């Protein structure tokens, strides 16, 4: 018997308080089933791992948001990498792992740090920001679309587009249908940037395009492939720096230890992208009858992860609720884990180390000064203003 909740881990007051509704996700049972969207869900580490690590029972072809492809309209064309499986995911998914690679991000941190610095002295020139707009999302916006290559006309509709390919994952709630009905503007801006013509030598974007050159990918998957990296590679680093500002902002003794050994920097956003989880959720659908938690569940069924409870889980984590810049993150889910596990991984790491490394070294105190506002996406957690008192060192 799999217990049944009324829990809607996509309403505004499970977004506003997230931690009571995991914790009964977690304890009522390792399966569970949601009353609200006739769907399986598992809240615990073990199962989320274990559901993350096997591809051929758990497929994402079949989509990774409550809808189910086989039976439903995809609301657009599905992702070559995020919506398929082994093998159809390998190649694609081989282009952008070297498109992202650790022989790339070398290449680029020194650009990425010294924007990183700049952008702190100035923050600090005002001393009143708001860590969403001044830091969380102008950070990213000065990096990530120039090393994509991108022209500067356009750019705005990075997050909000983004906001709507998170919000499509979810149920058809109000979130969902009207980012849907919002959508043409946003998408045709991307449409025009995935072309090979308009992404600047040097960048992602004009090197993913080079894998057409050798017959690594066709000319019609390229733009799809520049298409994955405008859905996934923005928001999720604005809100995992929004995370780890409003960690340090919350736990001042960790901004202090970090303080005290900048090499911290990496860690501390890792141990932010646990404590908040900006991608709260994604599904996967069963091939095949699979025993999972001790329930026995059928063939072509919905499964919901919670990657946030995930990582909050206290069979897995000793003191889930704190943020501690020294815990052994290792092994969270926060970025997924297995075949799929993100391939922007080391993007993100590394605009996350130069940000805390620049506040390491620049900044003595962040407290919050004014009314907090969060930003509510059936994917996405994070907030949409964060004022703060920054204090130079
Ligand atoms: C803190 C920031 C980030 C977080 C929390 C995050 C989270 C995730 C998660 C949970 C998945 C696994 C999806 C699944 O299992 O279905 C994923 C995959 C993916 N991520 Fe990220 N990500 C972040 C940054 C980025 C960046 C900066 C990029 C690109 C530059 C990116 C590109 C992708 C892509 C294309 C996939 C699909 C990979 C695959 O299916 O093999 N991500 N990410
Ligand atoms: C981690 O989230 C994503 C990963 C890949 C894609 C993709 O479009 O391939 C989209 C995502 O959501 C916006
Ligand atoms: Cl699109």
């Amino acid at each position: 018997t799999i217990p049944h909740l009324a829990i809607d881990p996509f309403s505004l007051d499970f977004f506003d308080d997230p931690y009571p509704d995991q914790q009964t996700l977690r304890d009522a049972g390792p399966v569970v089933y949601l009353d609200k969207w006739n769907v399986y869900g598992v809240a615990r580490y073990a199962e989320v791992h274990a559901v993350l690590n096997d591809p051929t029972t758990f497929c994402s072809s079949r989509g990774v948001g409550l809808s189910d492809f086989k039976k439903e309209k995809p609301w657009r064309p599905p992702s070559l990498i995020l919506e398929a499986d082994p093998p159809a995911h390998t190649r694609p998914r081989a282009v952008l792992s070297k498109v992202l690679s650790p022989a790339t991000m070398k290449t680029i941190r020194d650009g990425f740090a010294a924007a990183a610095d700049a952008k702190v002295d100035e923050l600090l020139q005002r001393g009143c920001i708001d860590a969403i707009a001044d830091l969380a999302e102008a950070y990213p916006l000065s990096v990530f679309p120039d090393a994509m290559g991108l022209k500067q006309e356009g750019r705005e509709h990075l997050l909000p587009y983004a906001g709507l390919v998170f919000n499509a994952f979810g149920p058809p709630n109000e979130l969902r249908q009207t980012a849907i009905e919002r959508s043409a503007p946003h998408q045709a801006y991307v449409n025009e940037q995935c072309q090979r013509p308009n992404l600047a030598p040097g960048g992602f974007g004009a090197c993913i395009h080079a894998f057409t050159d050798t017959g690594e990918i066709t000319p019609d998957e390229a733009p799809l492939l520049v298409r994955s990296l405008l859905s996934a590679g923005l928001d999720t680093t604005v809100n995992g720096i929004g995370a780890a500002v409003y960690c340090l902002a919350r736990f001042p003794g960790e901004l202090q230890r970090l303080r005290s050994d900048p090499t911290l920097a990496r860690n501390a956003f890792e141990e932010a992208v646990r404590f908040e989880s900006p991608v709260q959720t994604f599904f996967r659908t069963t091939t095949r009858e699979v025993e999972l938690g001790g329930a026995v569940i059928g063939e072509g069924e919905k499964v919901l992860m919670f990657l946030g409870s995930a990582n909050r889980d206290p069979r897995r984590w000793s003191d889930p609720d704190l943020y501690d810049i020294t815990r052994k993150t290792s092994g969270h889910v926060g970025f997924g884990s297995g075949v799929h596990m993100c391939v922007g991984q080391l993007v993100a790491r590394l605009e996350g180390e130069v940000m805390l490394s620049a506040l390491a070294r620049k900044v003595a105190a962040i407290d919050i000064d004014g009314p907090v506002k969060r930003r509510f996406n059936n994917t996405l957690r994070g907030l949409e203003s964060l004022p703060v008192k920054l204090t130079p060192a």
